[PDB]
């Protein structure tokens, strides 16, 4: 099959690396038990969608549940949480970001189950954002590991070195479980054919500018 693999990745060792470099680094730390098993599966650039309904892997709709505003995320896509060229292999292991959500290279998006979409535990609690994410690549965990997937109902696809802004169509603002806004983001690469976005007439469609005086809001740390 032919795939994408890090086309949407923010930090640029991991864009600059071979298929099978970063292959390596996801899979090295696997047990001997899993490997025997499982074989790492990135998303094909033609995939059956949720829907059944087969998509180019840029029109598959997917979601990131993130605590951080478009002020951030619209202006630098989604960096992972560590970026250092020389990283520990606790940090690159696919499985143990799969199980336990570490540090690591990764950013956690989820599936739109075409038929809703897996919610975190704490969702409906203070100012949460829902990204829109129409991005090339990334890696199946499902598919990957099968019945050894840790948490089969999140339908994880990961983004090993992040995913660049461009691949962000939009953000639902949500406070306390209720959403505010619809941002759109301005700089958005736009693949075509994509449904518009989800929205009732009550919710209020903002575009996104740099220092938004409306796009900075969150929980307090
Ligand atoms: N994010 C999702 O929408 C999503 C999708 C599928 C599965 N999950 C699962 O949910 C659980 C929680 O994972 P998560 O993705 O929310 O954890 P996470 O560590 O990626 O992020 C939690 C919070 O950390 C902060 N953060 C994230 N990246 C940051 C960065 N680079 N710099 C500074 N702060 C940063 C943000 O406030 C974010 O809300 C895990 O089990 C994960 O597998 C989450």
């Amino acid at each position: 099959y032919m795939t994408n693999g890090i086309q949407a990745a923010v930090v640029e060792w991991i864009r600059a690396l071979d298929l099978e470099i970063i292959s390596l680094l996801l899979s090295r730390a696997w047990p001997m038990a899993l490997l025997a098993t499982s074989e790492l599966r990135w998303r094909p650039t033609v995939l059956t969608d949720t829907d059944n309904v087969v998509r180019l892997d840029r029109r598959q709709r997917l979601v990131r549940w993130d605590r951080r505003p478009p002020n951030e995320i619209f202006l630098d896509g989604f960096v992972p949480i560590v970026t250092r060229e020389n990283p520990d292999w606790e940090e690159t292991d696919l499985y143990g970001f799969a199980k336990n959500n570490h540090p690591s290279i990764f950013v956690s998006t989820t599936k739109t189950q075409r038929n809703y979409v897996w919610t975190p535990r704490n969702a409906n609690r203070g100012i949460v954002y829902q990204y829109e994410i129409y991005a090339p690549g990334g890696v199946d965990v499902n598919d990957s590991f099968s019945d050894a997937s840790p948490w089969p109902n999140q339908m994880q696809v990961a983004f090993p070195g992040g995913i660049q802004n461009i691949y962000i169509r939009s953000a639902r603002e949500l406070h306390n479980g209720r959403i505010q806004r619809i941002w759109i983001n301005p700089n958005f690469l736009d693949p075509g054919d994509l449904e518009p976005i989800v929205s009732s007439s009550r919710t209020p469609q903002v575009i996104w500018r740099m220092n938004h005086p409306d796009g900075g809001h969150r929980d307090q740390r």
